[PDB]
C-alpha cells in the first residue's frame, strides 16, 4: 500500500545532498562528495545552470576549459568514482540565487519585447522574466538542451550512470506568485482565447456562464484589475484555470524535447510555497501544477520544506504539505526535493538542533525521501550571486567542506534511517478521519494570496461573505488540520476532483470545509457519500452557488437543507461548549424539521444540526471555527468523537505530539515536544519519559 | 542621569502584576494577592471595565450587588490589606480579549451611527469602533467617569488608599490600525478643515505649498484614494499632522475630565506594536502619540511588550522599542505598562524558560520598571469573553490561584531585581553611536502599513524610489538597529525634532538613515553638527526635499555634495567589501571632489565618499543596506571601526549577545544566547579569559564590584 522509493528491489529511503560544484572550488570537489557519502547519503542533487555552460551564444564549456567549475563532466565521473547517484536540474530556470534567475546575459540581452512576459499596457515585467512559451525562448533552450542532455543521457541510470532523476525548470510560476501579476503577452493572451473557445464552443454559452453579453469571442479581454462583478470573478476563475493549462503546455514541451534523447530516467518537479516559516500558502502552489499531475503520471513532484525553526509556532506546516501532496500524487511516494539544511538567510537562523528534530518529524510525518538544500554552502563565482557572495549558511559543509553544526546531526538522522527504512518505509497511520481537498478555492495566486500586495478578491462586493483564501488558510490548513494534529488524531487528505466514492467509504468521517460555492459533481459526490452510509462534518456553509456563482444547491436539496443568513454575535454554544469564537457575524440558521439541534446563537437560534440522510450521517456547522481558543480544540474533539474515532495513544501530557506508523509487523512511535519546556509523561495504548525542548524519541514495537 | 521611579527618595524598581478582579473568584482575591506579593511585586494592575460596572444604560454596581466580581471597592481595600499598590485602567476601551473592547453593550445599541469610526464610503468600520471625538461617546463616557472617578479619587495614595497610577483609555489608535481603515466620520473631517484653516490661513498659500489651484477652503476635503499626486502627498501628510492632534485632543479632554475630580497620582498611557512577536510597526504607532508627549509632560507611556518567543528572530524588538520610547520620553523611565506572562491565545504558547530570558534582556536592555501582563489568568464571567471563556494561559497563576511554572521564573528574576534595584536602576551603557529618529518617516498609518488594507503610497508615482516606511523598517529597525545590537555596539536613539546640538556631541558618531525627504530643521541640525565638530554617517540618501517634496538642498548645498541618481546591478563594493546586495537599482553617484570615494557600483562609479567639513567627518553611502546578508554586518562593523569605537568585552562567539551595564560602584554583565544551541565560550574586558557554558534562549548574569 505504501509509495517508497526501491534500491537493490528493497524500499530504499533516498538521501540527497544539495552540492552546487558551480559554487565550489573543484579540488575540493571529491572531499565534499566524500564528507556526504560518509553521512550516509546515497544521492547528490545540483544545478547544471544554462548562464555557467553556455557561456557564450554556441560556445559551451562542460569540461572547464574557460573555468575548472565549468567541468560537468568530471564532476559526474567523481559521483561515479565517490559511489553516489545524482540529480539533475538544468532548467532552463534554476532560481537558486544565481544571477537572471540562470538564463545566460547574452540571451536576455539579444531576446526580443515579445519573448518577455508583459504587463497588461505590454511593459516588459522584469529584465530576468520571459514569456515560458516565447518562440525565441523555447528556441535558445532548445539549443542549451541539445548540448548538455547527450551528457545526461550518457550518464542516466537507464545506461547504467548515476543519474537516476532530473528535474524539469524550477518552481514553473513561481515569478506570477511572488508577484501577483499574470504574463498577458500576446501570445499567452492568444492561448487564453483558444483555452476558452475550446471550453465554451460558442460566446452564448459563455455568456450564459458569465452573465456577459459579448457578440462574439471577438470582444472577450483577457481579465485584469480588480473584481468588482461576478462575470469579472468568472473570467479570473477560467484565467486561472488556463494557467494549470498553460504550465503543463510548458512541462510537456520540456519533456517531450527530453524524451527525445534517450532519457527515460525519473523526471521531477518542485513545489514552493513556505514563508516565514509556515506552509499554509503552499497548497496554492500545489494546485498551480494540477493539470501536469493528472496528465504525467511520469512526473514526481517533491516538496520545498523551509520551516526556520521547529516549534509548536510552525508544526502542523509539513504534516498538512506532506499530506496535501500525497491526496494529490498517490502514486509516488512523498518526498522532498528541497529539504531545509542551513539557512538562505544569514539573518534566519537555522539551528543544527532544530532541523535534526524536523528531520525526525518529517519521518513521522510520512516523508519518504529528501534532498538536503543546501547540504553544502557555495561560494557564487564571479558576479554570478544575485545577493552576496556566500550560497547559504549552517549547511553540513562550508564552501571549503568545514564540517559544521548540522553534519553531526545528518549522520545521527541517516544513521537512523538507513537502520529501519525495510520497515519505516512500509508503515502508514490508520486514519479514520478524512479531509476535503476543494481544489477550486485554491485558484486563486493572480487576486488572493499571503505575496499579494493588493487583493483582488473582495467577496463582500459580489454579495458572498466565505472567502476562499480565509477558509483555506484559517478553518482548514491553521485550524481543522492544525487541530486535529494537536489532539495526535490521524487524517488523511483526498482530492474531491474526480473522486472515487470506494475511496471514501474507508473512513468513519469526511471533513468538507465548504465556502458558499461548489461544482455540481462535487455536490453529488458528497450527497452519494451520506445517502451510501458515510458519516459527513460540513462548515461553515451548505454551499448554493457553482464555481461560476450560478444557482447550484444540489447538495442541500438532497439534504433536505433549509436555512436563512442571519447576523448575530461571533460567539456560539455548539454541543454543550459555550461561548465557540467563530469568524462571522452572518451565520446559517437551519430549519431542524427530521433534524437535532447541537448549535446554538446568542439569541438562541439553530446554527448547526445533525440528521440522518438514507444509510449515513450530517453533521452541518452554519459557522466558522478554526484554532484560536481552547474551545476549538474542545469542538474538533466532540465532532471526532461523533463517530467514536479514538487515539492510538493515551499520553498524559496533552502538548506532547505522537504518530503512530505501524505495518503487519512493526510499529514506530514517534513523540516530537514542539515546546520549550522539558516534558517528563507516561502512554500506554487505547512507560515513562523525557524529552527535551523541541526534541524526540522514537519507540520501536514488534507486533 | 538614569531615569528611575523612586520610593522613599531611593531608587525603586516598579513591579507590577495584572490580576483582573472581574475574572476572578472573589473568595479567591486575597490568595492571588498575597501570592503576587510573595514574589516580591510592590504593585497590582487592573481594568475597571465600564460593560462590567454600569449594567444597565445609568445602573452602576461597584459594591458585588447585582455579582460579586462588581465589588471593585472590595478588592480596592485587599489591594491596601495586602499592602500593594494599585493601577486602575478605567478606559473607556480596556481592549483586554473582553466583550466589546470594555464599552457597554447596552451603549453600542443605542449610539447613533455618527458616534462609530466610518469608511471613506460612510459605512461602520467595526460595530465596537468609536469615533474618539463623537459628541455621544464623550457624553457617555463622561457619565461613566462620573461613578467611577469618586472612587478612584477616594481611594488614591495621598488619601492613605492604595491607587497610585491610573491608565487613561488603552492603547490609542490601535483599534484603528488592527482595523486596516482610518476614520473618515464627519467629527474627524471637521476637525481637519478648522486645522487646514488654521496652519495655512489663506487658501494661496495651501496652494502654493500643495502647487494646487482650489478656489476657497470649500473646495478642499480630507483626502481620500490613493496618492496619485505630491499634492495628495501633501493633503494626507497634513492629515496625519492632524491626526496627532486629534489624539491630542482626546486624552487631553479625558486628562481635564479626570484632574476635576481631585484625582493628582500620576497618569499613564500603553504603547502597542507588537504583532506576531515582532514590533517593527510599534515606531509608527508611537509616532501618532507625538502631540501627547509634547504637550503632557505629565503623562508617562509605557511599553506593551508581547515578544511570544525569545530568539533571534526577534531579539533586537525589545532593545529597538526601549530606545524608540526613551527618545520621545527622555525625561520619565522606560517600563513596561504590558510585559508579557502567559499567552492572550491558546494557540500561540508562551514557555516559561522563553519569558524568564526576556524579562533579563528586558533589564540588559534598561527597563527600569513592568506589569506582569497577565500575571494571573481569569475566567469571564456572565460570557463577557471576546474570545472564549478562558482569559489567558500559562500564567503564574491560574484562574484558582495555583502556581504554574511562570510563577518560579518571576521569583527566580524579582529576587535579582530587589538584591540589584539600589545598584542597577542607576547603571548605564556607554554608548559611542547616536541614531536618529526622524518621526516624519514614521507619519505614514493613513497610507503605508502592515496593517493597512489598501497601500495608498507608492513613491515611484511620486517621482521618488526611498519608500519611507521601506526605509524605517527594513534599513533602520531590522538593519541598522538590529545589526548594532547583533555585533554588541551600544546605541541610543535621539529625537530630531527640536534636538539640543550639545545632546548630539557626546557621541563619536551619529547614524541617519535617511529619504530623499529631510526639513529644513533636520537639514540644517545635521549641517551645524558636522561644521563644529560631529561624525555623521548618512545613507542611503542625500535629501533634496522638504516633507512636502518641494525643493530643499540645505545639506546638500552646505555639505559640497553634488550628485547624479543613476541604474544599476544591486550589488556594490563598500570599503573592500564585494557584492555588498543594496536595496534599490538607482544609487546616488558622486563626484570625488574634496573626498575619498569609498563605495563603487559594478561600473565603478562613486556611490560612497568620506570628507572632512569645518571640524567634522561626513560618510554618505548613496545605497540602501538592512541586514539581509553577512556583508552588511561587515559594513556596519567597518563604519564603527572609523571612529576607533569598540565593544566592551571580546567574546570568543560572535553570536553571543551581552550588555555591560554600570555606574560608579558596579558592573553587570548580561549574556544572552538567542540561539537553540549549548554555547561554551571564553571572554574578557577591552582592558585571564572568563569560561561560560549558557543553554539555548539563555542568559547569565555577571556582577563585579568595582
Ligand atoms: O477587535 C479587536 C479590537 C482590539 C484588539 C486588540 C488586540 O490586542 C492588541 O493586539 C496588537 C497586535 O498584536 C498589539 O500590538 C497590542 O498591544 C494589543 O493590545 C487584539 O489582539 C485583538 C483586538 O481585536
Ligand atoms: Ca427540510
Amino acid at each position: 500500500s505504501e509509495k517508497y522509493f526501491v534500491k537493490n528491489g528493497q524500499p530504499h529511503f533516498l538521501i540527497s545532498g544539495e552540492v552546487h560544484y558551480f559554487r565550489i572550488n573543484p579540488k575540493l570537489w571529491r572531499n565534499h562528495l566524500q564528507l556526504l557519502k560518509q553521512t550516509g547519503a546515497d544521492t547528490v542533487s545540483t544545478y547544471i545552470p544554462w548562464d555557467w555552460h553556455e557561456i557564450e551564444e554556441d560556445d559551451f564549456d562542460f569540461e572547464g576549459k574557460t573555468h575548472p567549475a565549468r567541468n560537468l563532466i568530471r564532476f559526474i565521473k567523481l559521483c561515479k568514482e565517490e559511489n553516489l547517484d545524482l540529480i539533475v536540474k538544468p532548467g532552463p530556470y534554476i532560481l537558486a540565487e544565481y544571477e537572471n534567475q540562470g538564463l545566460p546575459s547574452w540571451l536576455l540581452k539579444k531576446l526580443s519585447k515579445n519573448a518577455f512576459a508583459l504587463d497588461e499596457n505590454g511593459n516588459v515585467i522584469s529584465p530576468d522574466l520571459v514569456s515560458y512559451l516565447s518562440d525565441e525562448f523555447l528556441e535558445y533552450t532548445f539549443k542549451w538542451y541539445d548540448k548538455v542532455m547527450p551528457i545526461i543521457s550518457k550518464h542516466q541510470k537507464e545506461h547504467y550512470g548515476p543519474i537516476t532523476m532530473m528535474q524539469l525548470c524550477n518552481e514553473i510560476g513561481v515569478f506570477q506568485w511572488l508577484s501577483g501579476k499574470s504574463d498577458y503577452n500576446p501570445k499567452v493572451i492568444n492561448l487564453y482565447k483558444e483555452f476558452i473557445i475550446q471550453r465554451y464552443k460558442t460566446i452564448e454559452k459563455l455568456n450564459s456562464v458569465y452573465s456577459t453579453n459579448y457578440n462574439s469571442f471577438d470582444d472577450l479581454k483577457a481579465p485584469s484589475g480588480k473584481i468588482k462583478l461576478r462575470s469579472d470573478y468568472c473570467a479570473y476563475f477560467d484565467f486561472h484555470l488556463f494557467f494549470r493549462e498553460y504550465y503543463n503546455k510548458y512541462i510537456s514541451i520540456l519533456k517531450n524535447k527530453i524524451r527525445s534523447f534517450g532519457i527515460n530516467i525519473k523526471l521531477t518537479h518542485n513545489i514552493p510555497g513556505w514563508i516565514y516559516g509556515n506552509a499554509s500558502e503552499l497548497p496554492m502552489l500545489i494546485s498551480t501544477y494540477s493539470e501536469i499531475m493528472k496528465n504525467h503520471p511520469d512526473i514526481i513532484f517533491g516538496l520545498d520544506h523551509i520551516p526556520e525553526f521547529v516549534s509548536f509556532r510552525n508544526a502542523h506546516s509539513d504534516l498538512a504539505c506532506n499530506k496535501i501532496l500525497e491526496a494529490m500524487q498517490p502514486e509516488a511516494p512523498v518526498w522532498a526535493a528541497e529539504f531545509q539544511a542551513g539557512t538562505r538567510e544569514h539573518h534566519v537562523k537555522a539551528y543544527a538542533k532544530d532541523l535534526e528534530t524536523f528531520y525526525i518529524a518529517s519521518l513521522a510525518h510520512g516523508i519518504k525521501g529528501f534532498n538536503y538544500y543546501m547540504f553544502s554552502q557555495g561560494i557564487n563565482p564571479e558576479g554570478k550571486g544575485f545577493y552576496g557572495k556566500t550560497f547559504y549558511f549552517q549547511t553540513a559543509l562550508d564552501a571549503a567542506s568545514n564540517k559544521l553544526a548540522l553534519y553531526d546531526s545528518i549522520k545521527k538522522v541517516n544513521r537512523f534511517i538507513r537502520k529501519e527504512q525495510k520497515d519505516l518505509l512500509r508503515t502508514n497511520v490508520n486514519s479514520e478521519i478524512c479531509v476535503g481537498f476543494y481544489k477550486p478555492y485554491f485558484f486563486t495566486e493572480l487576486i488572493s494570496s499571503q505575496l499579494l500586495k493588493e487583493k483582488k478578491l473582495n467577496v463582500e462586493e459580489l454579495g458572498l461573505y466565505i472567502d476562499p483564501r480565509f477558509l483555506r488558510e484559517e478553518i482548514l490548513f491553521n485550524g481543522l488540520l492544525r487541530g486535529l494534529q494537536t489532539l495526535n488524531y490521524n487524517y488523511d487528505v483526498v482530492d474531491l476532483e474526480n473522486c472515487d466514492l470506494k475511496s471514501l467509504t474507508a473512513y468513519k468521517q469526511l471533513w468538507i470545509t465548504s465556502a458558499e460555492f461548489m461544482d455540481a459533481e462535487t455536490q453529488n459526490l458528497l450527497s452519494e457519500f451520506v445517502l451510501n452510509g458515510g458519516n459527513l462534518i460540513l462548515y461553515p456553509a451548505v454551499p448554493t452557488l457553482d464555481n461560476y456563482l450560478n444557482r447550484c444547491e444540489i447538495l442541500k436539496n438532497n439534504f433536505g437543507i433549509e436555512f436563512i443568513t442571519k447576523d448575530s454575535s461571533h460567539k456560539v454554544s455548539a454541543f454543550g461548549i459555550e461561548d465557540v469564537f467563530t469568524a462571522f457575524s452572518k451565520k446559517q440558521i437551519y430549519n431542524d424539521t427530521n433534524s437535532k439541534p447541537i448549535a446554538f446563537t446568542q439569541e438562541n437560534e439553530i446554527c448547526g444540526i445533525r440528521k440522518k440522510i438514507g444509510k449515513g450521517e450530517l453533521t452541518i456547522l452554519g459557522f466558522a471555527f478554526g484554532y484560536t481558543s481552547d474551545e476549538h480544540l474542545e469542538l474538533i474533539d466532540k465532532l471526532v468523537k461523533l463517530n467514536k474515532i479514538k487515539r492510538e495513544l493515551f499520553v498524559s501530557d496533552k502538548d506532547i505530539q505522537f504518530v503512530v506508523r505501524e505495518n503487519n509487523k512493526s510499529r514506530y512511535i514517534f513523540f516530537l515536544n514542539y515546546h520549550n519546556e522539558r516534558k517528563t509523561f507516561n502512554y500506554r495504548k487505547s512507560e515513562e519519559i523525557s524529552i527535551a525542548p523541541f526534541s524526540y524519541k522514537v519507540i520501536k514495537e514488534n507486533k
